[PDB]
């Protein structure tokens, strides 16, 4: 049919509004965000300066998309050269490498050594960081020469006056290329979607899994042995009536319970009956107001406190500590950064993924089938577009070390 060329076209104001507002949004928020890395010499040694790193992957995505790409839809004829042809998609794809990389190797080395008290866990070798972003940007060079490689421009003569264009070449001399002509799409999705967000939120989920179990050591350490705590979990599941309620609570309450468990045993624990049937219907404030009317709060009323605290609040607030701080700081700068990524590259993505697996010219239902991949593609070139930008806002809303360095710079 003919009715999707106005979606095109009326989406050109659209584009050209989100790159304007991505160009001067991108180019602010991550020079701001370079600077701060810089300027504290604490993340200059501190891993964050991957994330220096990742504001100059997402600064270079910036200036590569939108100053060469946002000139192509408005002029229609390619005007930029050979060379240019083949050195934007590598730029772009090799910022979009870095980005990702960026990622990956922070939340590793944040699994590696959560702050500076902690032991590295495998292979400690110095200044780490120099050599991790080393690594990342050579590796999103590598992975963006095919782009570069194929990429050469055509000539083509059109309906009305004629204008040259530029793509990646079906007709590939090597056949390296001509494998990796048909399964780009693959290979951008498998890639910077599926490794970099599989191995991100794999260490991601091992670390703050570890930063929990350590939280409990570090709550029964300030009340009063690390088989002890797993006997006590253990024992918990072979009480009877300490199993169903135990199964219930999340992960904080739980500890909680087993901090409870370590004064009276599990006979003694098991006689709260009426609270324990209490947390198990999550009336935290009536257990609290219960709890405080117990004898255990007579024999040790500062430690009951926090742990009835902890029960009614549902977290550390208690227990804040110098730790516990600056384990809830990492875990939060990490998840939000996989977070903003994760949602800004599904929509374009899964745009791909869905085109290639089933789309046919042979039928009419097209024109509504295309009508609807068409426009969900361009808005995945906007989320794309958008991370790129949205990155260095993301660290002050969830982070207060970072919100505080911005509030340095600020006063
Ligand atoms: C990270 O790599 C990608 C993985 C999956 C999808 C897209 C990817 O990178 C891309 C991506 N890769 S691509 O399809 O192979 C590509 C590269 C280069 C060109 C030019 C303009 C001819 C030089 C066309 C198409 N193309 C575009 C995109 N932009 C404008 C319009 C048409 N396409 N946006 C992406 O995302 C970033 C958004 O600013």
């Amino acid at each position: 049919c003919q009715g999707p060329i106005e979606i095109k076209e009326t989406f050109k104001y659209i584009n050209t509004v989100v790159s304007c507002l991505v160009f001067v949004l991108g180019i602010i928020g991550n020079s701001t965000l370079l600077y701060i890395i810089y300027k504290n010499k604490c993340m200059r040694n501190g891993p964050n300066i991957l994330i220096a790193s990742l504001a100059l992957g997402d600064l270079l995505h910036i200036v590569i998309d939108i100053p060469i790409n946002v000139y192509k839809l408005l002029a229609e004829d390619w005007p930029f050269g050979a060379e240019m042809c083949k050195l934007v998609p590598f730029i772009q794809k090799a910022s979009v490498g870095i980005t990702v990389l960026s990622l990956c190797a922070l939340s590793i080395d944040r699994y590696r050594a959560v702050a500076s008290w902690s032991r590295i866990k495998g292979i400690g070798v110095p200044k780490w960081t120099a050599v991790e972003i080393v690594l990342i940007w050579v590796v999103s060079v590598v992975l963006a020469v095919p782009e570069a490689i194929g990429f050469d421009i055509i000539t083509m003569d059109y309906k009305g006056s004629y204008l040259r264009i530029c793509l990646l070449h079906p007709v590939q001399k090597t056949a390296f290329m001509q494998f990796y002509a048909t399964a780009k799409d693959w290979w951008l999705f498998s890639f910077y979607f599926c490794l970099p967000l599989a191995i991100t939120a794999f260490f991601y989920t091992l670390m703050t899994c570890e930063m929990l179990r350590k939280n409990i050591f570090e709550m029964l350490r300030i009340d009063e042995f690390n088989q002890d705590v797993d006997a006590a979990v253990r024992g918990i599941l072979r009480n009877a009536k300490l199993k169903p309620v135990y199964d219930s609570l999340d992960a904080v309450r739980r500890a909680a319970l087993i901090n409870m468990v370590f004064q009276m045993g599990e006979t003694g624990v098991a006689g709260f009956t009426n609270s324990l049937r209490m947390l198990q219907q999550k009336r935290w404030d009536e257990a609290a107001v219960n709890l405080a009317k117990s004898r255990w709060y007579n024999q040790t009323p500062n430690r009951a406190k926090r742990v009835i605290t902890t029960f009614r609040t549902g977290t550390w607030d208690a227990y804040l500590n110098d730790h516990l701080k600056q384990r809830r700081e990492v875990a939060k700068t990490v998840f939000c950064l996989v977070l903003v990524f994760a949602l800004c590259w599904l929509p374009l993505h899964l745009a791909r993924i869905l085109k290639l697996t089933l789309y046919n010219q042979n039928d009419p239902n097209r024109c509504e089938l295309l009508s609807f991949l068409l426009v969900l593609d361009y808005i995945g070139i906007n989320m794309a577009s958008l991370n790129s930008c949205a990155n260095p806002i993301a660290l002050y809303l969830v982070s207060k070390r970072f919100k505080n360095a911005f509030k340095s710079a600020l006063c």
